[PDB]
């Protein structure tokens, strides 16, 4: 398999369905998914506590160098609520799903969220930061905001994101 693939960060805030996306991108296409949040556990890449929003931090220099060998090799979706700090290099195309604020309350609620984190998260959403920040550290060409409000949206991402695999495919492997 001598192919040239692409790379595929899916991005967004918590709750919009970047998880949900990228494994079914992953069992349909074949690329290697990456939960960020989830590598950065189990290869235990943190330095620091937050104590107001109570979570450890993410080091971000070492998911960076824990991931770079890969990227490079291409075929990768990354899952992530951040993206400012990914070399730019890495990513063929950037989505940013996107959930209208009383659906996503209704999916963060469900997780069990207390007051202060679901009010921190429904203000990113609303605010648009990953929207903003997805634009300010990508070409504007390459950033496309998807609609995750309903299961026929999933449907319809997974379907043009596979079409849109399949053609850069075909122009990048003449
Ligand atoms: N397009 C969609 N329509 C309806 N429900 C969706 C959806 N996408 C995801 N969900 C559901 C699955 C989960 O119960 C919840 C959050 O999805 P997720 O994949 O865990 O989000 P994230 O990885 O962005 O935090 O919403």
């Amino acid at each position: 398999e001598f192919m040239l693939l692409p790379n595929i960060l899916l991005t967004g805030t918590p709750g919009v369905g970047k998880t949900t996306l990228g494994k079914e991108l992953a069992s349909k296409s074949g690329l290697k998914y990456i939960n960020v949040g989830d590598l950065a556990r189990e290869e235990q890449l943190y330095d620091g506590y937050d104590e107001e929003y109570d979570c450890p931090i993410l080091d971000e220099d070492r998911v960076v160098d824990e991931l770079d060998n890969q990227m490079r090799e291409g075929g990768v979706i990354v899952d992530y609520h951040g993206c400012d700090f990914f070399p730019e290099r890495w990513f063929h195309i950037v989505f940013v799903l996107r959930t209208d604020t009383n659906v996503l309350y209704e999916r963060l609620e469900t997780r069990g969220y207390n007051e202060k984190k679901l009010t921190d998260n429904i203000q990113c959403e609303i605010f648009q930061v990953l929207y903003e920040e997805a634009t300010a550290s990508y070409k504007e060409e390459i950033v496309h905001q998807l609609p995750s409000n309903k299961p026929e949206e999933l449907e319809n991402n997974v379907d043009q994101i596979l079409k849109w695999i399949e053609q850069w495919i075909k122009d990048h492997n003449s």
